[PDB]
């Protein structure tokens, strides 16, 4: 995982 699943949008 990047932010919530394998998604890197800015948390």
């Amino acid at each position: 995982v990047c932010c919530g699943y394998k998604l890197c949008h800015p948390c």
